[PDB]
């Protein structure tokens, strides 16, 4: 009976970790490549400012 | 009077020749300069150009 309910108790935060693991191997990959995209698209920004008048 | 004079002769070309390198050492290297920042406006403006679609 004890070890079926806690089975049964451990079995729920197995699951609901891995909803967790599921949304969180997705947003911290997605957020990852659009912080990289959106960084290295300023530098370029700016130097055609200058290097365009460098030109 | 052959020598002295045929010396005179060998010491205008050495006169024109270090004449030719001063004003030639200059202007090859700012070309060098010239192709290297030109290079760099080209490749910002590549990628300056789909910006917008990044973005």
């Amino acid at each position: 009976r004890t070890a079926r309910a806690g089975y049964r108790g451990r079995a729920l935060d197995y699951a609901l970790q891995i909803n967790v693991i599921e949304d969180k191997r997705k947003f911290d990959i997605m957020e990852f490549v659009l912080r990289l995209v959106e960084a290295q698209a300023t530098h370029f920004q700016q130097g055609h400012e200058e290097l365009s008048r460098l030109s």
